[PDB]
């Protein structure tokens, strides 16, 4: 089961964003508003946007900020490298405790999609090899956050910008830095190859063992570099001795060295399913990691 | 496509923790009352099979221990209905979102907010399986978690956890302590019907492969929906209602493709299969999405 963390303490810090005839998604904390800093776009601006002149001939009154029926007023305003930070005169009382993070590929989060302010539904994402992310975001999706919650601190790590042609999505950690080599214009950009995220397969094929379904295993096993070689020839990332060490825990649960799991995985890269599943799926899932395992199974 | 989940805050913030000695759940707090399974009130040994009327007058409000984190919420009433203890307290909940209390049918979707003394763990959404299961990812102490829907201002409860069956799957009531299905709340091994394939949400991700232009498995023809039926069901797919039919009426208003022409397009892929061919990049058909799942997703 595909699990999000509970949205409520993202949810009392969205709010709308408003320049001109673009309206999207900002994140506020305390004082200060987040958002996507092509908000301040027209059409003319699309396709090169010198944001710095652009955002040199705004006010602070060319910003509409909305918390539901309230509006809050714009007292100040700055840019760090693709957000826009808007000060305004009210601090948010549900700020949570909070942290920026810039998560690594492989990694998880949950979304928040939001429209207009207004929280629309939540989902766990995975940071892709290429740094994209399979999410689902329509128009208006701007500034819908990712995030992971650790006791009672939400840490950020994503602010949604844009979608590739095919249908894949980019955007910033919360520095305004984007995840991978795109850009904030409106044109047609490709990713790089992606590549399936190995250390997350083993994990989820090890959720299937414990949850009792273990056609797929085997009584071999394999080195590490072996196992790597064919990884590499089937675009899957490399596994390292440090995710051989974190899936530990699964492996101990369940009796299953981690290499004798491997063994499995390249003969299920070889063959294939033989048509049957694995937990209900057709395909071998990666976008479980083997903290998010552990979790869902304690 | 993915499963998403409604938001959760305003549900979160209606959790609570109800223990009695050292049996704790979680439970529900609108207004001022809280809902949770009456089997709290069991021991470890009463759980066989417990006289819940029997247990019930031996406890007073001063036994129940209800608590919004570590804040204790005095207990001024109980009484049981169904399967579900009602436990009124002293202080309104002042996060009481608006909300309903709803009965759903097989196929329907809905959040489960999955929480541990109290506490929010995760959201994830799960479907109601024509025998009434669901399948879920609940652990010791997740009983008394909800599930929901959220429209406009408003949640709809429709679910709350009380038990897992010997397969694995989960089994729970309406917020008014009626069961979905033919369980009971007792520790005992039961077992659920033969589950079957959601025509109805086959049908909803057929439209959606439509919306995306995936259209390959459209057919000229068309069926009576009593026809449709009685094939469908020898292939283990459910009969279709005439309320299917309705909530279908706005996917097929959109595509243009009657309801009845979509029935005859799966009729084919049931007696023919896909012949190698995917929808939606799948060679399996989804049941797990109704019609309002695909036009959340969609717009
Ligand atoms: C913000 O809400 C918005 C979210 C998008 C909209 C649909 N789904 C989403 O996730 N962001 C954008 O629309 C950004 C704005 C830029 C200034 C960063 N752009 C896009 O997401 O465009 C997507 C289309 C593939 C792009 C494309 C662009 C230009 C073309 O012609 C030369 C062709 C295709
Ligand atoms: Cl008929």
């Amino acid at each position: 089961r595909k699990m999000a963390f509970p949205s409520g303490k993202v949810e009392g810090c969205m709010v709308q964003v408003t320049c001109g005839t673009t309206t999207l998604n900002g994140l506020w904390l305390d004082d200060v508003v987040y958002c996507p800093r092509h908000v301040i776009c027209t059409s003319e601006d699309m396709l090169n946007p010198n944001y710095e002149d652009l955002l040199i001939r705004k006010s602070n009154h060319n910003f509409l900020v909305q918390a539901g029926n309230v509006q809050l007023r714009v007292i100040g305003h700055s840019m760090q490298n693709c957000v826009l930070k808007l000060k305004v005169d009210t601090a948010n009382p549900k700020t949570p405790k909070y942290k920026f993070v810039r998560i690594q590929p492989g990694q998880t989060f949950s979304v928040l999609a939001c429209y207009n302010g207004s929280p629309s539904g939540v989902y766990q994402c995975a940071m892709r090899p290429n740094f994209t992310i399979k999410g689902s975001f329509l128009n208006g999706s701007c500034g819908s956050v990712g995030f992971n919650i650790d006791y009672d601190c939400v840490s950020f790590c994503y602010m949604h910008h844009m979608e590739l042609p095919t249908g894949v999505h980019a955007g910033t950690d919360l520095e305004g830095n984007f995840y991978g080599p795109f850009v904030d214009r409106q044109t047609a950009q490709a990713a790089g190859t992606d590549t399936t995220i190995t250390v997350n397969v083993l994990a989820w094929l090890y959720a299937a063992v414990i949850n009792g379904d273990r056609w797929f295993l085997n009584r071999f096993t394999t080195t590490l570099n072996d196992f790597n070689l064919v990884a590499m020839k089937y675009n899957y990332e490399p596994l390292t001795q440090d995710h051989v060490d974190i899936l530990g825990p699964l492996s101990a649960q369940t009796g299953i060295a981690v290499l004798d799991m491997c063994a499995s995985l390249k003969e299920l890269l070889q063959n294939g399913m033989n048509g049957r599943t694995i937990l209900g799926s057709a395909l071998l899932e990666d976008e479980f990691t083997p903290f998010d395992v552990v979790r869902q199974c304690s």
